[PDB]
């Protein structure tokens, strides 16, 4: 007899291998989920005391986490909404029903290996995934993962996130007054004279503290994850810009004590980054978060494609103009700077008479303000519209992943603060284990309504006689018997 | 402006004024948050850099709103000490606000309409 | 025998309760409008002098106004385009035909409880609805 439990060279059991072979196509997904069922059901007939899905390969990955780490949404959807109606293979179910009074029926989804579990949570493996990892953004649309995060959101993370937005706003209001009201005489550092000059130092000291704070939070993000050079520049666009803000802050400290006026050069960048980084905190809000995802995508596809061709044209005709100029705008900066005034609607077509050919000068600028202003800016708008039409759902599902990483980091930041995460669930008796003992599980309730499957003599209902939460129920002497 | 109320006796003008309502609420309010964050953001960064006039937060926020309406001088001060800082900071502004975020607004409206 | 006319704690009769249970999905709408018909037709066989739809709950709402105040467009569409071809349940029709010469046929829609009526007009209940009140616009 073959061994259901046996492992390969890489430690993958049969069920792990059903995950490696999945390819996110329907006929494969139709099959693998069918075959995932049968061996998983067979392993209750033979070897009834094993729990295959708890088996971990060489990389410590279960078949569920391996489906989530490898982008396998169909298998993930199967494993998570799994309901098995057979009696001796019911404990292997994962989507239960706790009551059904008419069209209403309250489902229970187990939360084993999804919440902040021991080895690899499905939320962590999805949320903290590498960037290739297909369907990062669709793996959370698999029910109950939306509702589970939206539960964590509405219960503890929303009230914490808005406190994080506040303490960051105050920090930006304080680093801004400490910068607006800076000394404009003498070299740094600057002694204290009056009371107004005492308040700013409280604002300057306290402002460096956040830079130290946002500096270590970027080191933690580095060592808690170990992101590759790729992942570092391609999906971590927030942590880059808070850490970068932190570097201009510390450079602003290194230079404020090195007697050099360049502290201002770094201090103003750290402001402009900082206020732009409130667009981070638009991710507690669905409409503003999706708006800020679109800003991300526009910068990366539409504007970067744009600014290459625009800088090629700009520097191209710029050299052609300053070459023609003779003794002032006989510089490459002032000509590149005047040719950028056209796109912003501030272009004088007669910013020099210091040339010798006027047809050459204006044919060359008309060539510029047709191919850049008329064509390439209005083309940009057209490209954005094409983009917005496409990334509408993609931006909603990058948002939910943004919010998810905030939910997880909030949980993981408060292992000590409150207690852990408030557990996002309840320990319910779904039935009995095949050895007769109780099957208590941390389960997420989802009320559902159905106007087509009226009769549905379920039986698999786990606590029908009490038909709700209410007080403790009867357990319904049906299918369970122990 | 409240004559735009009375466009509702007319099917084409009424529907036009409903779109104006929706644009203000979803497209423009989303826009003006991010625009005022950027504006006030780089504004503080500019007036911080300025030394003695446009050494004010109003006149800098007011000059940085001239860019979106196409009236932005990239040399409205020489009263600074760092010119790379001053122009990298305004180019950062008139790319992320004018090039990106206004033309993005048009794109959002088209999606809305 | 059950009482077609009886009321619950909140005053909702059976037909009011057919409105509260509607959820603007097709299979529910297919059903509730079917079942709305049958009790409404049954109430002409038994108790032929009642007019159930005129019954008002604790909040003074009829099943039509409650369908319009609660966003129930499928039930509203049913109640308003209601044409019953059976003879003894024809008075319970609401969309009539006054003539049909060839392909042309002139329909009549009752305007009871839509125009500026006494308690709650369907236009007022729709027009002066709270903002959640799904399908205000449909
Ligand atoms: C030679 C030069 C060397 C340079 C080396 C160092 C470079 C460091 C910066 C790199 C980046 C520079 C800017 C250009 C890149 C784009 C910026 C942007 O839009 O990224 C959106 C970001 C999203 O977050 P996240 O990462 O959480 O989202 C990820 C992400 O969607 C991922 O795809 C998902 O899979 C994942 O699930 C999800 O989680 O959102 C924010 O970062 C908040 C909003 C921030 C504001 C966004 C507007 C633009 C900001 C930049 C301009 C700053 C202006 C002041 C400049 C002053 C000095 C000139
Ligand atoms: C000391 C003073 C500091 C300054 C004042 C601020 C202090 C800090 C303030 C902290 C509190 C944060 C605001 C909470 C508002 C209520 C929440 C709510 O229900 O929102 C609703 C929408 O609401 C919006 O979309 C509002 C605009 C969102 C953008 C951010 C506004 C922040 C306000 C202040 C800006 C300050 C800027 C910086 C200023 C320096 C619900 O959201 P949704 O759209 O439904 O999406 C939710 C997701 N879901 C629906 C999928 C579940
Ligand atoms: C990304 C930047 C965005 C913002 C900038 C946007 C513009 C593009 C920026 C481009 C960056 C380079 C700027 C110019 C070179 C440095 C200065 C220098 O020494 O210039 C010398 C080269 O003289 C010339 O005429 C230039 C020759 C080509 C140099 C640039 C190579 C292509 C760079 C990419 C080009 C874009 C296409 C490809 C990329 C898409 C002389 O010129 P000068 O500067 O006067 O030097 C002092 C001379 N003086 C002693 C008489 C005073
Ligand atoms: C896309 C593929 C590549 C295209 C290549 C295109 C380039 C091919 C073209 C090549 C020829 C370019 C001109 C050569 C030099 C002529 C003299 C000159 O420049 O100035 C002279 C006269 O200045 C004037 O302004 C008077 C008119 C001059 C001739 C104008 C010809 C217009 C041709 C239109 C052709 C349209 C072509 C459209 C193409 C799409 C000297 O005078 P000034 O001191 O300089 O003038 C100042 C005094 N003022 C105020 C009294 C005037
Ligand atoms: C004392 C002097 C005061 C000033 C003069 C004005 C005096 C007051 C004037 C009162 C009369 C109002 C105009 C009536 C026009 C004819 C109606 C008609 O058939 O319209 C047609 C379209 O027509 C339009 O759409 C026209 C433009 C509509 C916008 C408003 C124009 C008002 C003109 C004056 C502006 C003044 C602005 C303020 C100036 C201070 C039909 O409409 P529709 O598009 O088919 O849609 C109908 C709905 N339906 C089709 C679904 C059924
Ligand atoms: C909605 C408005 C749209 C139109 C406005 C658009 C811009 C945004 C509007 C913002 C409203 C607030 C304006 C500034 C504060 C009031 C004035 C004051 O005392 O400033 C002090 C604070 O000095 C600073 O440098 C400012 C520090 C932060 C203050 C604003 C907090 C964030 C507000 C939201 C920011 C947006 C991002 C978040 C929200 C999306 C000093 O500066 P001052 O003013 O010179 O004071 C006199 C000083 N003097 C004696 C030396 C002369
Ligand atoms: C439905 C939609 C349509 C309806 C819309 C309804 C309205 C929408 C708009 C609303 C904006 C209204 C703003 C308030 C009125 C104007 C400002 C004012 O009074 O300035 C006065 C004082 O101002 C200050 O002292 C402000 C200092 C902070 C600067 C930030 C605001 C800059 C104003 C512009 C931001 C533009 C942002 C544009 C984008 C939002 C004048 O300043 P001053 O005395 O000459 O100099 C003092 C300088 N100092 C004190 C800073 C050193
Ligand atoms: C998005 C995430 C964050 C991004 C952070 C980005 C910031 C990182 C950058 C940081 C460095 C910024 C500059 C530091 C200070 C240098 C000196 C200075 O400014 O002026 C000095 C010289 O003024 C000049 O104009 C001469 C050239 C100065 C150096 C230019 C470097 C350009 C680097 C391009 C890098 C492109 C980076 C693009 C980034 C996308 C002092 O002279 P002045 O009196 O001021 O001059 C006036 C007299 N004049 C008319 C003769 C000139
Ligand atoms: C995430 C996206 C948003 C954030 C983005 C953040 C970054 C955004 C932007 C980034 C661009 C930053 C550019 C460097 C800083 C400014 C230049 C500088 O220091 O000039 C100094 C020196 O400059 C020179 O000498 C340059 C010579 C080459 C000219 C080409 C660049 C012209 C700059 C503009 C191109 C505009 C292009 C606009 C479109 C790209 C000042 O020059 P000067 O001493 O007075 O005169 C010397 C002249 N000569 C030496 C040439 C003879
Ligand atoms: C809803 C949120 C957005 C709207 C509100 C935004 C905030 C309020 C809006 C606008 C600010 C208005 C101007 C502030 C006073 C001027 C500067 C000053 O006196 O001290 C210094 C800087 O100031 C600081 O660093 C902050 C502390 C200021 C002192 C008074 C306590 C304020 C506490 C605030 C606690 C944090 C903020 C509140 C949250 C905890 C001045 O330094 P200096 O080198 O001596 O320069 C001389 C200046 N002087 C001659 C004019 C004296
Ligand atoms: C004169 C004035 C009178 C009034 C004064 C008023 C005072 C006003 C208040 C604050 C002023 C600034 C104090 C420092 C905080 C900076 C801002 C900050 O932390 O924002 C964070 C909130 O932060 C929190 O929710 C926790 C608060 C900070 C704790 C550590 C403070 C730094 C000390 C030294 C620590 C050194 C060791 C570091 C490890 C402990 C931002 O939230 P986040 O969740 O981090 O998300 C951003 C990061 N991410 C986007 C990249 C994910
Ligand atoms: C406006 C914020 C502070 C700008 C100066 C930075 C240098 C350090 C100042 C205070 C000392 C911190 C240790
Ligand atoms: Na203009």
């Amino acid at each position: 007899t073959a061994d259901i439990s046996a492992r390969d060279s890489v430690g993958n059991t049969v069920l792990h291998a059903l995950v490696e072979v999945a390819d996110n196509t329907a006929d494969n997904t139709k099959f693998v989920t069918s075959m995932y069922n049968e061996i998983l059901m067979l392993g209750a007939k033979l070897h009834p005391t094993l729990k295959l899905e708890e088996l971990t390969n060489k990389k410590g990955m279960t078949p569920l986490a391996l489906a989530a780490g490898t982008g396998k949404i169909g298998v993930l959807a199967y494993i998570l909404q799994r309901e098995i109606q057979e009696p001796e293979c019911r404990h292997l179910s994962r989507k239960f029903t706790e009551w059904a009074y008419g069209p209403v029926h309250s489902s229970l989804y187990d939360l084993s290996c999804i919440d902040t579990c021991e080895k690899n949570s499905v939320l962590e493996v999805i949320a903290y995934s590498s960037s290739e990892t297909p369907n990062r953004h669709d793996m959370l649309l698999v029910e109950p993962l939306n509702r589970l995060l939206q539960d964590k959101w509405d219960r503890f993370v929303k009230r914490i996130f808005y406190f994080n937005f506040l303490v960051y706003c105050l920090y930006m209001i304080i680093f801004t007054m400490a910068a607006y009201y800076r000394p404009v005489d003498g070299l740094p550092p600057f002694k204290m004279e009056k009371t107004g000059d005492y308040f700013r130092v409280t604002g300057e000291i306290l402002s460096v503290l956040g830079g130290v704070y946002f500096f270590f939070r970027g080191i933690q993000y580095f060592l808690q994850r170990r992101p590759s050079m790729k992942t570092l520049f391609v999906d971590s666009y927030s942590e880059m810009l808070f850490f970068l803000q932190s570097l201009f802050m510390l450079a602003t400290v290194v230079l404020y004590f090195s007697h050099l006026k360049e502290y201002v050069a770094s201090m103003v960048f750290s402001l402009a980054l900082g206020w732009t980084n409130m667009l981070y905190y638009t991710r507690g809000f669905q409409q503003m978060g999706i708006y800020a995802v679109m800003i991300e995508k526009m910068i990366l596809r539409d504007l970067c494609r744009f600014m290459f061709v625009y800088i090629v044209f700009l520097f191209g005709f710029s050299t052609a103009v300053v070459t023609l100029i003779e003794d002032s705008y006989n510089s490459l900066y002032s000509t590149c700077l005047e040719l950028f005034k056209f796109t912003i609607g501030m272009g004088d077509l007669e910013f020099t008479e210091n040339y010798d050919f006027k047809a050459v000068f204006i044919i060359l600028l008309l060539a510029y303000v047709i191919l850049t202003y008329i064509l390439l800016l209005n083309m940009l708008i057209a490209l954005m519209g094409e983009t917005v039409n496409k990334i509408a759902q993609e931006s909603k599902n990058i948002w939910k992943l943004q919010r998810a990483i905030t939910i997880l980091d909030t949980e993981k930041s408060f292992l000590k603060c409150m207690r852990k995460a408030f557990r996002s669930g309840k320990l319910l008796q779904v039935g009995y284990t095949p050895d007769g003992k109780d099957d208590y599980r941390w389960c997420f309730r989802v009320d559902e309504v159905n106007w087509t499957t009226w009769n549905t003599n379920v039986g698999i209902i786990n606590e029908d006689p009490g038909n709700c939460e209410g007080v403790k129920r009867t357990l319904s002497f049906s299918l369970r018997s122990s």
